[PDB]
């Protein structure tokens, strides 16, 4: 004795993109070789659901199994604050273990998005940094990408959301492009996906005129 349960929320980009699959993951550790069977029961706002997929158990190096149940959440249900409950049953458990999860509960706040052209010190060089400042958003769940002429620009680094003095979040996204591309006057756009924006999406464009 005995097993432990950990419940994980979906990835932010999965929650914000219609083509992606947002999943809540119920992980059971310390499952015995003697009694390796785990019964998973799932509830959405107290209502039982039967659409979760279990994965084949894995032997840990500490000679125990790690057993996982993955529940697909509806994009709208997750955003509307529905509660996801995982109930775990196992013979080595006198009473089942339950864990509940839902989206962060504070008041949603819309991100403010600003673009920063390369600084004269930054601009003289071979490759230039284009910056997208995203601040004042809540919850921290967000997705920031770059684009030009309808195609993704992949040479970017986005900082993790940082908790600010007023309890909201902020981050920077920096795209590195060849100076020649920026200098030419090509339009680079910063894409921001967040629940509180109108239509959960905004974009800010940056170009040298
Ligand atoms: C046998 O060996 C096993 C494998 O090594 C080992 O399993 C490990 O067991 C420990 C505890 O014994 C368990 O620890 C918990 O880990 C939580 C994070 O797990 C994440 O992230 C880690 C690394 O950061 C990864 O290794 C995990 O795979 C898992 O990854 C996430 O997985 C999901 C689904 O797969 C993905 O969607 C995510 O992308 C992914 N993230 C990453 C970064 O990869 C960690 O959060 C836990 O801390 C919290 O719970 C503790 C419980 O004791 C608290 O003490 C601690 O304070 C934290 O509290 C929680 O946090 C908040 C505070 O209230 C609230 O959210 C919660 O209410 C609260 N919970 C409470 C109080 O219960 C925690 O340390 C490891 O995850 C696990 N590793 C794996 C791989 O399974 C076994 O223990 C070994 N057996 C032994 C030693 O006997
Ligand atoms: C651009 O900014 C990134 C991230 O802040 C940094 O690592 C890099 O060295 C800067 N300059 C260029 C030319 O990318």
């Amino acid at each position: 004795g005995g097993p432990s349960v950990f419940l994980f929320p979906p990835k932010p980009k999965d929650t914000l993109m219609i083509s992606r699959t947002p999943e809540v993951t119920c992980v059971v550790v310390d499952v015995s070789h003697e009694d390796p069977e785990v019964k998973f029961n799932w509830y959405v706002d107290g209502v039982e659901v039967h659409n979760a997929k279990t994965k084949p158990r894995e032997e840990q190096y500490n000679s125990t199994y790690r057993v996982v149940s993955v529940l697909t959440v509806l994009h709208q249900d997750w955003l509307n604050g529905k509660e996801y409950k995982c109930k775990v049953s196992n013979k080595a458990l006198p009473a089942p273990i339950e864990k509940t999860i839902s989206k962060a509960k504070g008041q949603p706040r819309e991100p403010q998005v600003y673009t920063l052209p390369p600084s004269r010190e930054e601009m003289t060089k071979n490759q230039v940094n284009l910056t997208c400042l995203v601040k004042g958003f809540y919850p921290s769940d967000i997705a920031v990408e770059w684009e030009s002429n309808g195609q993704p620009e992949n040479n970017y680094k986005t900082t993790p959301p940082v908790l600010d003095s007023d309890g909201s979040f902020f981050l920077n996204s920096t795209l590195t492009v060849d100076k020649s591309r920026w200098q030419q006057g090509n339009v680079f756009s910063c894409s921001v996906m967040h629940e509180a924006l109108h239509n959960h999406y905004t974009q800010k464009s940056l170009s040298l005129s």
